[PDB]
């Protein structure tokens, strides 16, 4: 009905996903465990996809089906789970028990324009109004799962102490072979166009204000 932003430790959540997040920290996690975390619209469903056949349910770990059955606790080792939480909503024994995380980052811009028309059709989702009107939230992080920058900074840092493969989404695109090569050399197994959208004002305003968030931070996603 389009309900407003919950936020969960100062991070907005569209309202399903905040009540699903209070009995997430009664998860256990396996050694041999598998993440695959990313902002949404930023690969999840595609990495996993991958994933899921490397390794022959992918559950994610923020849902909860009203109605049906949780069942990744019930799952065989080893488990994929998949999420867009971010590292301050993440589970602590993910992090405690050292899982493996496959990340992945896309353009802020791609990443922008995608969630956008996403919101349009997901209506339970809160209204994003004009084009202008949610890149001005997205900015602002104020949307859900919070912001991106935040998001795809501390994955980043992470990394640094951490089992986190650091994937770009624009790389998956360019290039699939070798992305699937360094995802399965990390589990140790065998086998533009926001352009038409952006206007340059929104552009300019865009590019100043990622100039400064990512001040002091090694990203960097090559055109």
């Amino acid at each position: 009905s389009r309900p407003p932003l919950e936020y969960v430790k100062g991070v907005p959540l569209i309202k399903y996903f905040a009540e699903a997040l209070g009995p997430l920290q009664s998860f256990q996690a396996r050694p041999d465990d598998l993440l695959i975390n990313t902002y949404p619209k930023s690969g999840t469903t595609w990495v996993s996809q991958i994933l899921d056949m490397i390794y022959q349910r992918v559950p994610f770990l923020e849902v909860n089906d009203p109605g049906e059955p949780e069942t990744l606790k019930d799952t065989p080792p080893p488990r994929l789970i998949k999420s867009h939480l971010p590292l301050a909503l993440l589970p602590q024994t993910l992090l405690d028990q050292k899982v493996k995380v496959v990340y992945v980052a896309r353009n802020p811009k791609d990443v922008a324009v995608s969630y956008y028309h996403f919101h349009r059709m997901e209506k339970a989702h809160p209204e994003p109004g004009t084009w202008d009107s949610f890149l001005e939230k997205f900015m602002a992080g104020e949307v859900s799962y919070g912001s991106w920058y935040q998001h795809v900074q501390e994955w980043w840092e992470l990394s640094r102490t951490h089992p986190v493969l650091y994937l770009f989404y624009e790389d998956m695109k360019e290039n699939p072979k070798r992305e699937i090569q360094k995802i399965l050399e990390f589990v140790g197994r065998s086998l533009g166009d926001w352009k038409t959208t952006f206007t340059v004002a929104q552009n300019e305003r865009f590019d100043a204000d990622y100039a400064e968030k990512m001040a002091g931070c090694s990203l960097s996603f090559r055109s």
